[PDB]
């Protein structure tokens, strides 16, 4: 556990750190202990996060990709369960758009939906179906470089994907380098 808990704080920026801990003390779990539930919480909070950057909204709301400006995604993941549907409420009371059951991980303020956000260790497919099965829109990535969407709108650019893809495919050799993999995955 100690291997895993140290490769974690190199591997994640601080601040995600930081963020997955809370939510972990949150959730009830404590890092040290669940080091595999650590490192997949680092995960998911860093590619809702990469789902964000260099994504703005324009003063005629338009959409712009660019390497101070209106955010596209509000980002509703990493915010405490209270918090998080107190913004959740508030969009939907200023825009019409219903509420949904469970809570997101994003919001689009171009496209006016919610965004759950997926990564899976499993094979993408059994993944969407488990999720699916159950208006808020699914985006799931893979760590083998997979990704499928509602609908197939993949929502970002092809770019700002590969980048993601990348990342969890990096992610990965790592913890097959320290041959932490294993247990992530049978877990
Ligand atoms: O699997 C996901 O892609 C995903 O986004 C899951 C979640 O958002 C929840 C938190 C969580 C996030 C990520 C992981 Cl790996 C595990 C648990 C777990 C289930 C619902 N939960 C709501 C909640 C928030 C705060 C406290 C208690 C419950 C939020
Ligand atoms: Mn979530
Ligand atoms: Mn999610």
């Amino acid at each position: 556990g100690m291997a895993m808990e140290d490769f974690v704080r190199q591997c994640f920026n601080p601040m995600i750190v930081e963020l997955a801990e809370k939510a972990m003390k949150e959730y009830g779990e404590d890092p040290k202990i669940e080091t595999n539930k650590f490192a997949a919480i680092c995960t998911h909070l860093e590619v809702c996060f990469m789902y964000s950057d260099f994504h703005f909204i324009d003063e005629r709301g338009e959409s712009i990709i660019v390497e101070l400006l209106k955010h596209r995604f509000e980002i509703i993941e990493g915010r405490d369960r209270i918090m998080a549907w107190t913004v959740v409420n508030s969009i939907c009371n200023t825009t019409g758009v219903e509420k949904p059951k469970f809570l997101p991980d994003l919001y689009d303020y171009k496209e006016n939906r919610f965004i759950e956000i997926g990564v899976t260790r499993r094979e993408v497919h059994i993944y969407y179906l488990e999720k699916a099965n159950k208006k808020t829109h699914i985006h799931i990535f893979s760590f083998t470089g997979e990704e499928m969407a509602t609908k197939a709108d993949y929502t970002l650019d092809e770019e700002s994907r590969a980048r993601i893809k990348t990342r969890l495919f990096t992610i990965r050799q790592e913890m097959a380098s320290r041959s932490l993999w294993d247990s992530f995955r049978q877990s």
